[PDB]
C-alpha cells in the first residue's frame, strides 16, 4: 500500500535448479565458444566444463559432498575460475579468498565455517603452514583419472558459498538465492551471449558474481584481469578498449578515474556508491547503458537496481524481479509511507544467515508478518535508515 515496494512479478526466475545446472547448460548448449581470456590464453565453455569435472571428481573422491565448504585461494586467472567451478560442481559450496588475505585470516574463515578443505597452487601451498585444515593444490585435482566418479548433486536448499566479512561474520548463500539473482538481475541487464565481459573483481567481491556468473549464465565470453592492471586505472581504459569489452561491472570511483570514454561498452553496472552526478554526465550517453545497483551481501549482490541518464537524480532505484523493501520502526512495526525507519529487504534470495550465528541471524533475519507468499517470509534489516518517497522509491538516509 504504498509502504510496501516489490520488483516486477517473474516466477519463472524460480526455478529447481542449482549453480551447477546453469554452467552446465550453458556448457553443453555452446561447446565451442570461448568463455576464459587470460592474456592469450583460451578456455572454451566446453573445455571448462571437462576440466572442471575432472577437478570435481578429483574432489568427490577426497570426500567432498553436497552441503560442505571449500576455501578458495587462488591468483587472478583461469586456474582460480576453474577452481571455483570444481567446487561448484562437486556439489560443495565454496569460500573465496582475496589474493591479499593473510594466512591467519585463512585459517580463522576455514574453522569458522567448518570447511572441509581448501583449494590453492602449488606456490601459495607454502604460506598456509598454519592452516591446519586440508590444503588441495589445483595440480594434484588436475591428474588424469582410472575410472570415472559419480558426482553427488546438491539441492536449492544448501548452500553455495559464504562470504566472510569481519570477529569474522559469514554469510550463507544457499544455491537458490543466487540462482535467482542471476536470473532476476539479468532479465533487467540482459547480459547476452555475444558480450564479452571484463572479470576485473577478486573473487571475495560480490560484483564478482555480476561479471563470472551473470556471464556463464548466458553464455559471454570473459576477459580476466591481471592484478598489475586493477590497479593502473588509464591503462584499464585503454586495454577495454583495445580487448573490445562491452560490459563493465565496476564501482563509481574506478570509472570516474578514466581518462576517455571507452566508446564499445553496451553495459555498465556500477555498484557499491550511489554514482554522482558528474560522473552520471560524463557517462550516461547514448551509447552506453548505465546502471546503480544497491544491496547488501545478506541478499545475494545485489536488491535494486537503477537505471542512470542525464539529468534524472540518481537514487537506488526499484527493487529486482520478485524482491521487495519495507521500512519499519524500532519495534519491528510497519511504517507509513514517507516516515523513516530501517529498511528491510524480502524475498528468494534474502540469504539463509550468518554461519554459526543463531544470536546475531535472529535479531537481523526475522519473520516478515507481511508476506503475500512463501518466498517472502524472512526480512532482513539492513541496518540502514530509509523512507519511502511520494512516487514509491526508496530513499537512503544513511545507519541507524
Ligand atoms: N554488495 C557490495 C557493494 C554493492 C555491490 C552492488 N552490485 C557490498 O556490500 O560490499
Amino acid at each position: 500500500t504504498k509502504n510496501v515496494i516489490r520488483g516486477k512479478y517473474h516466477p519463472e526466475f524460480l526455478q529447481n535448479e542449482v549453480l551447477a545446472d546453469i554452467f552446465a547448460h550453458t556448457a553443453q548448449t555452446l561447446p565451442d565458444k570461448t568463455a576464459l581470456i587470460e592474456a592469450d590464453k583460451t578456455l572454451s565453455y566446453g573445455e571448462l566444463y571437462q576440466q572442471a569435472l575432472i577437478m570435481a571428481q578429483h574432489l568427490a573422491l577426497k570426500g567432498v559432498k553436497p552441503g560442505h565448504i571449500v576455501g578458495l585461494w587462488l591468483p587472478r586467472g583461469i586456474e582460480l575460475l576453474k577452481a571455483q567451478l570444481a567446487i561448484c560442481l562437486s556439489g560443495a559450496a565454496w569460500l573465496p579468498f582475496d589474493m591479499d588475505t593473510p594466512a591467519d585470516r585463512i585459517a580463522v574463515c576455514l574453522e569458522d565455517a567448518e570447511a572441509v578443505g581448501m583449494i590453492t597452487t602449488d606456490e601459495w601451498y607454502e604460506h598456509l603452514a598454519e592452516v591446519p585444515q586440508t590444503k588441495w593444490t589445483n595440480t594434484e585435482l588436475q591428474k588424469p583419472l582410472s575410472e570415472s566418479v559419480s558426482l553427488a548433486k546438491t539441492t536449492p536448499d544448501q548452500p553455495a558459498y559464504i562470504i566472510y566479512t569481519s570477529k569474522p561474520k559469514g554469510i550463507v548463500i544457499t544455491q537458490k538465492n543466487i540462482c535467482h539473482f542471476l536470473r532476476s538481475e539479468n532479465s533487467i541487464l540482459g547480459i547476452q551471449e555475444q558480450d564479452k565481459v571484463y572479470q576485473g573483481f577478486s573473487v571475495a567481491f560480490d560484483m564478482s558474481f555480476e561479471e563470472i556468473w551473470l556471464s556463464y549464465l548466458v553464455g559471454a565470453t570473459l576477459w580476466i584481469a591481471p592484478k598489475s592492471l586493477v590497479s593502473d586505472p588509464e591503462r584499464l581504459c585503454q586495454t577495454l578498449k583495445q580487448e573490445q569489452i562491452t560490459v563493465l561491472h565496476a564501482v563509481p570511483t574506478l570509472l570516474a578515474l578514466f581518462p576517455e570514454d571507452v566508446p564499445n561498452l553496451r553495459i555498465i553496472n556500477l555498484g557499491g556508491e550511489m554514482c554522482p552526478d558528474s560522473l552520471v554526465d560524463r557517462w550516461a550517453l547514448p551509447h552506453h547503458q548505465m546502471f546503480n545497483t544497491y544491496g547488501p551481501t545478506e541478499t545475494t549482490v545485489s536488491a535494486s537496481l537503477e537505471l542512470l541518464e542525464r539529468g534524472k537524480p540518481v537514487t537506488i532505484g526499484k527493487p529486482l524481479p520478485n524482491y521487495g523493501m519495507l521500512v519499519i520502526n524500532s519495534e519491528r512495526e510497519l511504517l507509513e509511507q514517507g516516515e523513516t525507519g530501517e529498511l528491510c529487504i524480502f524475498g528468494p534470495s534474502v540469504a539463509q544467515g550468518y554461519l554459526g550465528r543463531p544470536d546475531l541471524t535472529a535479531d537481523k533475519f526475522i519473520e516478515n508478518p507481511w508476506a503475500m507468499s512463501v518466498e517472502e517470509e524472512l526480512l532482513y534489516r539492513t541496518g540502514d535508515l530509509a523512507k519511502i518517497d511520494e512516487f514509491g522509491q526508496v530513499h537512503c538516509l544513511g545507519r541507524a
